[PDB]
DNA sequence: ATGAGACGCTGGCGATTAGCTAATCGCCAGCGTCTCATCTTTATGCGCC
């Protein structure tokens, strides 16, 4: 039914939530958390030194 | 002429689970012949505008 599928579509949003990844379920399908076990890709990413309203963005290209 | 709005351990381990070039050196390399002819070219030796 449509209602249950809506509730479980709602359940799926925690995967797209901001922040730490935590587990959840869709019906009986336990959907675990996707942890990022390697931090090598950050080393050549873009450092974002930040400000309280997110209006004043200062960006640093981590290539030095 | 009342009954909604306020939703979790995760990070830091082990310990699986999975998977990959690279640096060093050594080995070891298809080869055998003949015939036949064919042309060149070189060393030396001989001549004045």
């Amino acid at each position: 039914p449509i209602r249950e599928q809506a509730e479980n579509i709602i359940h799926l949003f925690t995967l797209t939530n901001l922040g730490a990844p935590a587990a959840f379920k869709y019906f009986d399908t336990t959907i675990d958390r996707k942890r990022y076990t390697s931090t090598k890709e950050v080393l050549d990413a873009t450092l974002i030194h930040q400000s309280i309203t997110g209006l004043y963005e200062t960006r640093i290209d981590l290539s030095q």
